[PDB]
């Protein structure tokens, strides 16, 4: 493969879309590689992580706790709820949906979840509370992976997330218990992970949220690096590509390929 920045380029030639990309040091927050770093794309499921980031503070000041068991009703279900839609009778824990929302893709988990934080206004405000002045939440599930030419709404960019990921995972923001609870829910993904370690060669540690919306919005947070170590945030969000899904997997893994051959840098 190509040189990382070169993978890139080549990516949106083929896809004929923007592709937005941050490759940075997660102990210390050094940018290897930026790509249209400053531009917004839509967040869609990748937001998840920064909403239960959110919950854990609330958590770690005694305002919620993960034990929490939250009854609700079909009626409050919307489109993917492969968790949710199995315990109307029981309910379920807030750590439950956390884990529901990031490593299943649970839709109603995730406004379940969102209401307990203010709704997309309050996460928003959570965000400009930990020094986040660009990432935005506007609207709910499903609705917010629309993915608009042109709108602002429920974007972040790739450089805000992997800073604020970054935060939520090691500045201490968070209580040492709830750090560690957000890197395993990441770990813990079923939909991609599983997927992309069939496919990543041994050594490589690889923790991660995707997501997908309309008008060939795709994207991914993880944790990647050798030696089965969490060493870098890589950030890479496509939008405005009328590509398969197939063919934008392929070129997100292809970028991924590229820092493989390519890490020391
Ligand atoms: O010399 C480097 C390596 O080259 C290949 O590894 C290939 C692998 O066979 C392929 O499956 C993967 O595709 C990428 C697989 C992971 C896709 C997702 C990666 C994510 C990580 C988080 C951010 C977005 C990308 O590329 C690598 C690098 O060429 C060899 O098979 C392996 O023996 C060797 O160690
Ligand atoms: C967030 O994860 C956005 C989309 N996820 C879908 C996808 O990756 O294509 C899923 C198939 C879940 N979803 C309507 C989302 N109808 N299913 S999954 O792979 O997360």
């Amino acid at each position: 493969s190509p040189q990382p920045l070169e993978q890139i380029k080549l990516s949106e030639s083929q896809l004929s879309g923007r592709v937005g990309m941050i490759e940075m040091d997660l102990a210390s927050g050094r940018t290897l590689t930026a790509w249209r770093a400053d531009e917004r794309f839509p967040m869609m499921s990748t937001f998840k992580v920064v909403l239960c980031g959110a919950v854990l503070a609330r958590v770690d000041a005694g305002d919620e706790q993960l034990e929490r068991k939250i009854h609700y009703r079909q009626q409050d279900l919307v489109d993917y709820s492969p968790v949710s839609e199995k315990h109307l009778a029981d309910g379920m824990t807030v750590g439950e949906l956390c884990a529901a929302a990031i490593t299943m893709g649970d839709n109603s988990a995730a406004n379940l979840l969102l209401a307990t934080v203010g709704g997309p206004a309050g996460l928003t405000a959570f965000l400009r509370q930990i020094g986040d002045n660009v990432t935005r939440l506007d609207r709910w599930e499903t609705e917010l992976n629309e993915a608009l030419p042109g709108d602002a709404r429920d974007t972040t960019t790739p450089a805000s997330m992997a800073a604020t990921l970054r935060k939520l995972l090691t500045s201490q923001r968070l209580s040492a218990r709830s750090q560690r609870q957000l890197l395993q829910w990441m770990v813990d993904d079923r939909v991609a992970g599983p997927l992309i370690r069939s496919v990543l060669p041994a050594g490589w540690f690889i923790a991660d949220k995707t997501g997908a919306g309309e008008r060939g919005a795709r994207g991914i947070v993880a944790l990647l690096g050798p030696n089965n170590k969490a060493e870098r945030i890589v950030v890479i969000y496509l939008r405005d590509t009328p590509a398969s899904m197939a063919e934008r997997n392929q070129q997100i893994a292809g970028i991924g390929a590229a820092l493989i051959e390519h890490w020391q840098r």
